[PDB]
């Protein structure tokens, strides 16, 4: 059935109710699991893992040396687990890719975007989404991928793995606060590098929790930075670091945002408007049960095309705070030596989303 694609998988668990299996079951629970394809996932190889990092780190963490948690055997394991979570998203990112399906959420874990080319960090030791847009480059010839990363933390490690190509246009959205936020880097100067200048866009938001950023701040981002600069790009596939860590109820350091998971259903429905609908979201971070399962649902419903829960008229009439908007206008002026989009206006960042619709 042309649908959307989940992807999941036990041997993935700790133990062998955590974030993936709560979420599979809210899945469940709902009826969403209901009406999409559950696809069946396998090991990533090593020479996929090698698209993206060395063999030396590829050889150490991938291979088996052959569970209590609290020993080095779970740090092994979890190791296995990320192997497979690669593979997981691979096979769903080529069955979307392929029209085999329309869309998918790969529910998996550990997470991949902190991890670089021989340097696990951050509970990552694979780039899932980056091995899988290197095997859509180098086995389909995909000509534009793109990938948004809206963990509330930089993707180092995808932002590194395609520094330098622009074929694929890189978009993180993430708390920086003048590099004093985990994990240092993706500073809004970081544009790219060689033929790559101007193809990485870091939508860093600084000014720390006064106030927290939220949904009005994320929406405004989208209708300034992100949408405007994909839909000039128009990419082939979109690939999403689908992290739900900046949803309301992740406490300051590990998070500090007040997102609503509601957001991210809109969020994905517009990412939906690119690519004909080829999209997949892979799960990175985010941790507090209730507020992963309620982003995961809202992500599948708004994939499937269900009817969305409108946002509240609030959200709708709220303009974005301050920072925010002194954010998202040094982003501009950065990217606008490399996009049209930005060349022909002064700034609307200001207005909250109503303002933006009645002022057009
Ligand atoms: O910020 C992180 C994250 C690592 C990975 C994060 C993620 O992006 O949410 C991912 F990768 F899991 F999806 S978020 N840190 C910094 C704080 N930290 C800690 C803390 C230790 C003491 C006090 C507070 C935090 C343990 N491990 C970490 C890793
Ligand atoms: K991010
Ligand atoms: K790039
Ligand atoms: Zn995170």
């Amino acid at each position: 059935r042309f649908t959307t694609g989940l992807v999941y998988d036990t041997l993935m668990l700790k133990h062998q109710a955590g974030r993936i299996q709560s979420i599979w079951s809210r899945l469940q629970e709902t009826g969403l699991r209901g009406k999409c394809e559950a696809i069946r996932g396998r090991k990533a190889t090593l020479e996929e893992l090698q698209t993206v990092h060395s063999e030396a780190h590829t050889l150490l963490y991938g291979t088996n040396p052959l569970v209590d948690s609290d020993t080095i055997w779970n740090e092994v394991h979890s190791a296995g687990a990320a192997r497979l979570a690669v593979g997981c998203v691979v096979e769903l990112v080529f069955k979307v890719a392929t029209g085999e399906l329309k869309n998918g959420f790969a529910v998996v874990r550990p997470p991949g975007h902190h991890a670089e080319e021989s340097t696990p960090m951050g509970f990552c030791y694979f780039n899932s989404v980056a091995v899988a847009a290197k095997l859509l480059q180098q086995r389909l010839s995909v000509s534009k991928i793109l990938i948004v990363d809206w963990d509330v933390h930089h993707g180092n490690g995808t932002q590194q793995a395609f520094y330098s190509d622009p074929s694929v246009l890189y978009m993180s959205l993430h708390r920086y606060d003048d590099g004093n936020f985990f994990p240092g880097s993706g500073a809004p100067d970081e544009v790219g590098t060689g033929p790559g200048v101007g193809f990485n866009v870091n939508m860093a938001f600084t000014g720390g929790l006064d106030p927290p950023m939220g949904d009005a701040e994320y929406l405004a981002a989208f209708r300034t930075v992100v949408m405007p600069i994909a839909s000039e790009f128009a990419p082939d596939v979109v690939l999403v670091s689908s992290g739900f860590d900046a949803v309301e109820g992740h406490p300051t350091p590990l998070g500090g945002y007040n997102l609503s998971a509601r957001c991210f259903g809109y969020l994905t429905k517009q990412l939906m408007g690119l690519a004909g609908g080829r999209i997949v979201l892979a799960l990175e971070g985010g941790y507090d049960l209730t507020a992963i399962c309620d982003a995961s649902e809202a992500c599948v419903s708004a994939l499937l095309g269900n009817e969305l829960d409108p946002l509240p008229e609030k959200v709708l009439q709220q303009r974005p705070n301050a920072n925010a908007v002194r954010s998202m206008e040094k982003v501009m002026e950065i990217h606008s030596k490399y996009w049209r989009c930005l060349q022909r206006t002064t700034s609307t960042a200001g207005r909250s989303l109503i303002e933006a619709q009645t002022c057009e």
